């Protein structure tokens, strides 16, 4: 029998489903969450073999393990220890599609382990053991004899090793199979890999057991009195004698508790359960849970005797909050929720989809830091410890079925075939079995990019039966079906509609208001941030603010899933798909994180952080409107530190104390402001500041900024009469102005600037000249490769015009000198195949004081594509250590992603300018920026900037950021204008209209001098 | 492996259900449903070995059949050939609850097959094998090699042998178990049997096939234009060549037709099935379908090529009908349904569970001639047969899936286990992927008796979800759950409420006004007849017709379940629950049937054929209202046959053709009746009649029938005075009194009428005494026995009181002569340890004429329980051929049960007397009887009578008819009062306060003479 190849078989002789088990023998024990000595970790050294199908594996391996095999630490991943490659693959499925049926190469490893079990395990009591994840089947033998089979990989398999043990030396061997036919419900966007990745652990229970717990809390209108109902179910002989206490604790302190005898209320004309009981605990004014505030209180069930004699103990954390949804708006304890989710993966950085309690508990600093308050287990459910750890910090948690057959065509082959309703319902019944205990958990999720079937409502209005205090939700088959209460498309946009055959994607606005239609829209899936990426956030939120019932939603995603490599002399270095052999891949589209795989934070996590704030600003006259988003707590933590600035100068400032009711105003009344008489802006800057420490946060944290424009000065003093004016000089081929120490040498066979000359010093290595292309975006890039090209990505209609391409033509270049300075007049046409697509013309005046303008005009078609940049390019032949500038910053922004950067004169070092993205592509951008020092030179005027150590031919020539080589010199990019990033979505043309470069006609100019 | 102890294997290597398919290799072959020699049946003679466990098979039977097994006919069950004892039992399982293990002792049916197949079935095409049902699961092996493995017993298994099957002989070999762990979703109140109950078959299908197809009815508000859309799934290869064409016909006229390629409409983001095609064929003033006229279409679809050469065919029956429900009401092509429904199991007479045509052929003659239009298929799909024989001959069906835990403690201990949701899908999916294409079929049923879980709700909606163009409904959980479009309790009254806790029956007048409620009503299961039953149906019957929302109900139920036994000298007798060796047992509960075992009707089917009648009357003045309660069809084969009758005289008839439109009204003029001046009261009776021969009715079948008094004569006139007066003379024991011929004999010591003479022939064996006591019917017993005693029931009220046990003490006994008669009067008291419950008062006048009037006047005490009987009781020492009776006939009636009788003179014989129930009680009264004429003897007045063979003591202590034995003379029970019967159910007190003798004072007068 191939159990592995059927989707009948899902388990043989495995447990049920419950929440987590410690079984204590002592209440005390379980109150404080001491670790219990009835459960034991079988994390450790195991020995490991690799076979290439599970046929090739010999019998004696049942009996001993093999000499030539090697150990490893379970839980751990074969793939990231040279047994297989891991295959990244985002829709297409890595195996044949044939269901239910596995290629005969069937990756199989054999673990094994050899422990001991103490006497008193055996005699009394039952011993079982659980396998946290297993990817994906497997096969159990206990000392040479057949346990069972699994076959789910991201939910506990547990079996019965009392009749297997044996006292002394036992050994256990499991054949993990790479493939099986629920590999078919498995395929979510990650790195397909497989082992035991999760925890193993061995648990004795006596022989009268707490087989389940339910916990379900019920208010009243006011949130003031509160009804704890805890069912308990048992398993064993039933006897009189058996009694069950729920104990309340919030700290030490006793709430409620409740002692009852087993037996239920009558249900059915046959009676009701004789193994079950219920208690209703009365609470009065409870602390309420949610992600501002989470109040946990401890619940312990202790089953024991008449006479007080403990017989077992199972503690669960409890949270008294009520999630529900009312007139088409998604209550969180009375309040409409704004989401401000994020999608996750358990990527660790070193051992691949292996998570520990440090990595989960910087993700959620991380999160909480950055002003997200939810979290979406995508696509699978998640390690027992991540929903504990939200408990306690506070995160909203969507727990996802492990449910994917993006890869089926038509995507709903299996979802609507009834043969794989049962293994489905496997994957979803047995997950709310495990976590519904737990009030971080506030959405189920049916799973993701299944279309619509009969078996997703079935199991959709299933979760609605058992488990009515959370709303469930589902995205297939448009996000319009009968088997979703929340509407959770995926990359729906804002204003624009997409209209796909029988799947259209209407935008968010539009899609509240279709006739018959009342359910919340919380986006699963939005603002793309694949690379350089996530422009439009603003645009999103301020939806979300402005609409009732536009909830927020969930970013992709949170984390880069790129894996470790290392290259001839043993430096470690990210990759992605196609790195390790499999083929076919898709190539970069792993990584899609706000965060890098060792959770440095990419530049869009500073405007998540600010589109996100909990606190929005309004500056009327002198005063602020401040004006909180909390809907449960009180501005108790919160100072508002303002500060005003001349042009990066600072001239007043202050410090206010918060005191803002939950969604409510509050007026602050700023003192007399600086009334400089001195050119240049007035920036009012206002942060909000954290002192105290929370469990989360540091002291001083910064949690929302905002800045405004006040008053402006305008420059209207005139220059001095340079006493010396420049020598011009013309030759039969350059232009030479001399200032005394400063040298200018034109071209004019090029028609640019060639040379510019301090003392004996050369400045340039590359002529100034024009630029309007850009290091291809992976927003620009799309789903377009070699092989297969769309039309529809920028840089394909670029590459097709000849932007990368077109020459320079030398129209006019002349020179004359003026009363008190040096016109130099140039004008140029870039040309592809006989077709003009833009025309520049610069004037470069060169006055006796030192400074060099350069005013540029440049022509764009309108048939050609709209060009990523209009500027200037060049390559300074000197690396200085500091950038300085005073622009907008002090993190990369562009021109529809730079809400969050503030304007200030910001001075960073160099490698700082550049962002080390793993695909390279154009980074570093500031925008807004009014001055520019390098070096000796200083850049004057307004541009959007970028300087780096590698040129954008070679960020487009290389692949991955290890293969760049810093050049020499400093590649330098002033642009008059630049195009937005996009970020909507990562395969189609994201870049709206108003950030597009479709004027035909821009101007610029600027101010080269040495400062 | 035990896989029949393990819920999560419900099938191996099975293939996926689908509706039937015959192969046809010609579409002309198809339209005419002629048979297909694609498709072999296996049924006829195979070897067969019984064992009392699974592990004691040898292995050597998987080679070659063992020479002491026996042969054999498949299909069959092995417990009605001595190799084990059938069990009955109602609610507690037949096997230690103990799930999913089943006892050690399975006992276990090895079948083996030798056949042949030709050379042509293996060289092409896919052959496989359909068991249409195993009782109840079973392994499969083929040439000794192991095939797969089935758990349900009343859908199809079928599996592929074309890799199994080889030339020349092969041989195949079941193994049957009797207890699985299916069974406890098998919990039917039937006798549990075991064995191949259904057909065998081979099928032979092309490389590509014609894997399912799913045939819907779209329709318009008027029903004039009808979309048929055909939606077809191929199995194989997918080539362009590939055309499918769905052909529509009317006997030999073709209707509409469609042909287009293989490839669907666009449903995913990934596109559409490849494998599918649907096709929409536009229909013009279709035929509808319906219980009255069922109008049926032949749908063809052909797999072919584009050249027209055809691959394969498959045909089936298309009927253009519309269920749904709105407002409140179940509508059928939008006229509201009244459902004349019945519960049918499968039990043949004289195979068991095996069903042929015939017995189905015959089954629905008397549903249809008995004016039932719906079936239930209850508790279990039946065999695929049925369904079609219903869409041919017109019934309803409601089609219900195999799952019941009636036995399990509560009753929704598996159906709320998500463990056991898989299985129940497979009990339940399949079914709706055999049974969607039968316009007979109108609503599904998830099953019966199991409580409410959520796996309910979720088959429930996953059915809503495929198949909306049914209803379907659910009893369990108080048949209020979410489960359920259709309310359908079970044995709920029409006025009185039975509050349950948690699963409360109120009556069906008050459940309709509950708040908040707005579904229909239509009883599953109502009006329990068994035995002497169904009292309290006109009362059912006037609540439907006068609620619009109460749309009728099924009668529980069709047909006994009993099983033909034989004596030491062969005659076969019926036998119930205990007669078998099965213990525990439900001993007589299986006999709850209209009709008996050999289809012989019940007198209870003459009440059910009269209060479902589709013709309402309403006499006003002398014209008569005729009111139609058909739907669709007008009155075209009916007539009305009216006539008048004085005191059984008739004086005047006439023939009358109705012509009355669907739910319409006709009035109908009699001419002038006659006036007689002779005394006596006139009936006017009304028949229809259909003269034409139907397809299920014969020329000349009354379908509707009614009575009225018309003017009454009252009698005035003196008898006139006899010559003769009676000699009385007085004894120390004995009164007697002579008129010539005639000599009555009065007993002093006890009071009664001690003999009667006539010549010298003696007339009594026993003296005429009171009785107040009946044999206890079914509804009197309940579920009471000797061990456990039920207090509610009837007959234990009564044996309490000492009813069947209370003395007769003579108080006076008086004799007096008259001046033209003489006067004896009597006067006694019942009591019972001291307590007086009944006093008897009697006066005999014995004229000169001849007559003897008797007068009794009853007083019944208020505290005892209410007598079930009134009246006289003696043994007349005469056995007549021929009993005659003015009066209500000619069938068994009594007070709660008699609205189908008709007031006449019946002449019957004496056998025809005794209703002869396979469970002795009370039977053969019949009420309204003004004369009665038996022998010489001569009785007048108003009474109830019942004349047999068989005491009424004999009744009560015999529990099988066929112990009855006929005793000498005749006994005679002549009653002034009877009390009603019940029936509304049969474990608790059914008999409605207005059919109870609870007056407390009675009187009632006989007139005794020789004719």
């Amino acid at each position: 029998r191939r159990d592995w190849e059927n989707p009948g078989v899902t388990q043989l002789n495995r447990l049920a489903a419950h929440p987590p088990f410690a079984s204590w023998r002592n209440s005390e024990e379980a109150r404080t969450d001491r670790p219990s000595q009835q459960l034991r970790s079988l994390n450790g050294e195991w020995r490991f073999a690799w076979f290439p199908a599970p046929e090739a594996v010999p019998e004696s391996w049942l009996e001993c393990d093999l000499p030539e095999a090697d150990t490893v630490v379970v839980p751990s991943n074969w793939q990231m220890h040279g047994y297989d490659a891991p295959i990244y693959t985002n829709v297409t499925y890595p195996i044949t599609v044939n269901p239910p049926f596995v290629p005969t190469e069937n990756p199989t490893g054999c673990y094994s382990l050899t422990f001991n079990v103490d006497e008193s395990w055996l005699q009394e009591g039952q011993t079982r053991i659980i396998f946290d994840g297993v990817n994906s089947a497997f096969h159990l033998w206990c000392n040479g004899r057949w346990v069972g089979y699994g076959q789910d990989s991201r939910l506990p398999s547990e079996f019965d090793l009392s009749a297997f043990l044996r006292a002394g030396e036992n050994r256990l061997a499991v054949m993990v199979l790479r493939w099986s036919d629920g590999s078919y419900l498995e395929d979510q966007d990650m790195w397909r890999m497989s082992g035991i990745f999760r925890d193993v652990s061995l648990l004795h229970k006596p022989t009268t057991q707490i087989s389940d717990f339910h916990v379900a809390t019920r208010f009243n209108d006011d949130f003031s009195r509160a009804v704890l109902e805890a069912e308990v179910q048992m398993c064993g002989e039933l006897r009189d004698y058996l009694r069950v206490t729920v104990s309340l604790w919030q700290g030490e302190t006793q709430v409620a508790s409740g002692t009852a005898p087993f037996g239920g209320e009558i249900i059915d004309e046959r009676g009701g359960y004789a193994d079950r009981v219920t208690l209703r605990l009365n609470v009065e004014n409870p602390k309420l849970w949610s992600a501002e505030i989470p109040n946990l209180y401890r619940a312990v069930v202790e089953l024991h005797t008449a006479d007080g004699t403990l017989i077992e103990a199972e503690a669960c954390d409890v949270g008294f909050r009520e999630v529900r949804i009312e007139n088409g708006l998604l209550l969180l304890n009375g309040k409409p929720l704004l989401i401000r989710g994020v999608n996750r993966h358990e990527h660790h950085p070193l051992h691949g989809q292996v998570m520990d309690e440090q990595t989960m508990v910087q993700d959620i600093l991380l999160m909480k830091q950055n002003n997200f308050n939810a979290v979406r287990c995508s696509h699978y459910p998640n390690h027992p410890l991540w929903y504990t750890l939200c408990d306690r910090y506070g995160l909203y948690v969507v727990d996802e079925a492990n449910i994917e057959t993006h890869g089926m065509v038509p995507m709903n082959r299996l979802t609507d075939d009834p043969r794989w309703l049962p293994a489905m319902s496997e994957r979803v019944t047995r997950m709310v079995q495990r976590d519904r205990n737990h009030p971080s958990v506030i959405i189920w999720s049916l799973g993701n990019e299944s279309g619509h079937g009969a078996n997703h409502d079935a199991l959709y209005r299933w979760i609605k039966s058992v488990d009515p205090s959370r709303p469930v939700q589902y995205e297939g088959g448009g996000a319009d079906t009968t088997a979703t209460d929340i509407i959770c498309p995926m990359y729906a946009r804002v204003d624009e509609d997409q209209p796909f055959p029988a799947v259209p994607k209407w935008s968010i606005k539009k899609w509240l208001s279709l006739p018959g239609e009342t359910r919340p829209l919380i986006l699963c899936e939005y603002a793309h941030a694949m690379g350089n990426s996530l422009g439009g956030f603003a645009k999103y939120w301020q939806a979300f603010r402005q609409y009732p019932r536009l909830q927020g939603g969930f970013v992709w995603d949170w984390v880069d899933q790129s894996l470790i490599k290392y290259d001839e002399n043993g430096n470690p270095w990210s990759a992605y798909g196609g790195d390790f052999g499999d083929t076919p891949n898709d190539r970069q589209f792993c990584m899609n994180g706000l965060v890098f795989a060792d959770r440095t934070p990419h530049p869009a996590l500073t405007e998540a952080k600010h589109q996100q704030q909990f606190f929005q600003f309004r500056l009327s006259g002198q005063t602020i409107e401040v004006t909180s988003e909390y809907l449960f707590r009180h501005s108790d933590n919160e100072l508002l530190h303002w500060m005003v600035a001349l042009d990066g100068k600072p001239l007043a400032s202050g410090e206010v104390p918060l005191d803002v009711a939950p969604q409510g105003k509050q007026l602050i009344e700023l003192p007399e402001l600086p009334q400089p008489e001195s050119a240049g802006q007035l920036w009012l800057t206002v942060r909000v500041v954290q002192p105290n420490a929370t469990a989360w946060s540091e002291a001083g944290h910064i949690s929302a900024w905002q800045q405004w424009r006040l008053a402006e000065n305008l420059s209207v003093t005139l220059p001095a009469a340079s006493h010396a004016i420049p020598h011009l000089t013309t030759s039969e081929m350059d232009f030479c102005i001399e200032l005394g120490n400063k040298r200018w040498q034109f071209n004019r066979q090029s028609g640019f600037l060639s040379q510019m000359w301090i003392g004996d010093k050369k400045q340039l290595l590359t002529p100034l000249r024009d630029q309007f292309t850009r290091a291809p975006l992976d927003n620009d890039i799309g789903v377009s490769e070699a092989t297969r090209i769309d039309p529809n990505a920028w840089v394909e209609r670029w590459k097709a015009a000849g932007h990368y391409q077109a020459e320079a033509a030398l129209l006019q270049c002349t020179a004359d000198t003026l009363a008190d300075a040096v016109l130099i007049t140039t004008a140029h046409a870039w040309q592809h195949q006989g077709k003009t697509l833009f025309i520049s013309r610069k004037t470069y005046r060169i006055d006796g004081s030192g400074q060099m303008a350069i005013t540029v005009d440049v022509e764009v078609a309108s048939d050609t594509p709209h060009p990523a940049r209009i500027g200037l390019n060049c390559q300074l032949a000197q690396v200085a250590e500091r950038v300085n500038w005073l622009g907008l910053g002090p993190q990369e922004n562009y021109p529809d992603r730079l809400t969050a950067a503030c304007f200030d004169r910001w001075d960073l070092p160099l490698s700082d300018m550049y962002t080390p993205y793993v695909f390279p592509s154009e980074n570093g951008l500031r925008c807004g920026t009014r001055e520019l020092n390098y070096g000796p030179h200083q850049w004057r005027g307004d541009f959007q900037f970028n300087i780096s150590r590698y040129s954008q031919q070679q960020l487009m020539e290389t692949s991955h950021r290890h293969l760049l080589h810093a050049e020499e010199g400093t590649w330098l990019n002033i642009d008059g204008f630049h195009m937005g990033i996009g970020g909507d979505d990562s395969w189609s043309p994201s870049v709206s209209a108003e950030f597009q470069l479709s004027a035909g006609r821009y101007h610029y100019q600027l101010v080269w001098c040495q400062k």
